[PDB]
């Protein structure tokens, strides 16, 4: 580095190493990501740069895009904990419903904001939802997938998780819609509630079949056009749909009704972030503070 003092290694991200660092001139504490081959594609630069203006309280702020020495670094606002770690830490008694509801509400506001500006995330997962001691939760890395794409493995060879991937993506659709993020968030919502991943697939077909086993194998009635998707095979086993009462017990009917709308197969029928914010589930939403030991 030069202007940033490295405090500690956060880990290996989907695009490269991430460090907690301190700006030597301002003293500001940030997350510094070194982006992975030769020359840095100008298109990515222009696209990522546009993200500097995508500002919202529930979106991790992109502070700077440094393109020097033909290297690429992204400087982000720093938060002390991610939802994956917080969930593992809450596995004992689970995250209280009021906090789950507050987090879901805030995440939907972030999605509504990005989606209104036509920006998609495409790879939402607990690891990129960040929280602070004030009860805020923020979405990290919106827009990077479009700028850099999503790898099978990270640079250290870790397998990028498929657990939150929408079915249209798994079936080969080339054009992603905002619906892909609602799906991922629905999966995360279900995981906060049950304390178990909803669809923990370990391959693309295992991921797809896990979805089919729970929500039923999609057909033309529920998803017009599904049998014409690039990777759809008429040989897919036909599983009957299970009851949500069995999928996320003991979530109440407001919660199950919202989840069901976030997991509709047809992207076009899937609830939008803005409409989800108006769902009765949020009638009694509050902003509790989590128990965070840093
Ligand atoms: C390398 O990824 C592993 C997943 C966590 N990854 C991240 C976690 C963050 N914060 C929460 C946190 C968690 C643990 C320690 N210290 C801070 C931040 C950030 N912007 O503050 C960035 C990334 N990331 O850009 O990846």
């Amino acid at each position: 580095m030069e202007n940033f003092q490295k405090v500690e290694k956060i880990g290996e991200g989907t695009y490269g190493v991430v460090y907690k660092a301190r700006n030597k001139l301002t003293g500001e504490v940030v997350a510094l990501k070194k982006i992975r081959t030769e020359g840095v594609p100008s298109t990515a630069i222009r696209e990522i740069s546009l993200l500097k203006e995508l500002n919202h309280p529930n979106i991790v702020k992109l502070l700077d895009v440094i393109h020097t020495e033909n290297k690429l670094y992204l400087v982000f606002e720093f938060l002390h904990q991610d939802l994956k770690k917080f969930m593992d830490a809450s596995a004992l008694t689970g995250i209280p419903l009021p906090l789950i509801k507050s987090y879901l509400f805030q995440l939907l506001q972030g999605l509504a904001f990005c989606h209104s500006h036509r920006v998609l995330h495409r790879d939402l997962k607990p690891q990129n939802l960040l929280i602070n001691t004030e009860g805020a939760i923020k979405l990290a890395d919106f827009g990077l997938a479009r700028a850099f794409g999503v790898p099978v493995r990270t640079y250290t060879h870790e397998v990028v998780t498929l657990w939150y991937r929408a079915p249209e993506i798994l079936l080969g659709c080339k054009y992603y819609s905002t619906a892909v993020d609602i799906w991922s968030l629905g999966c995360i919502f279900a995981e906060m509630v049950t304390r178990r991943a909803l669809f923990p697939g370990d391959s693309e077909i295992d991921q797809l079949f896990r979805i089919f086993r729970t929500l039923g194998t999609p057909d033309e009635v529920v998803w017009p056009g599904v049998t014409s998707m690039p990777d759809y095979k008429p040989s897919f086993p036909k599983w009957a749909r299970q009851d949500f009462s069995k999928v996320v017990p003991p979530l109440d009917e407001d919660g199950r009704s919202l989840l069901s709308q976030m997991l509709h197969y047809d992207p076009n029928k899937r609830i939008s972030a803005k409409a989800a914010l108006a769902h009765p589930f949020f009638q009694d939403v509050t902003k509790p503070v989590p128990h965070l030991r840093l």
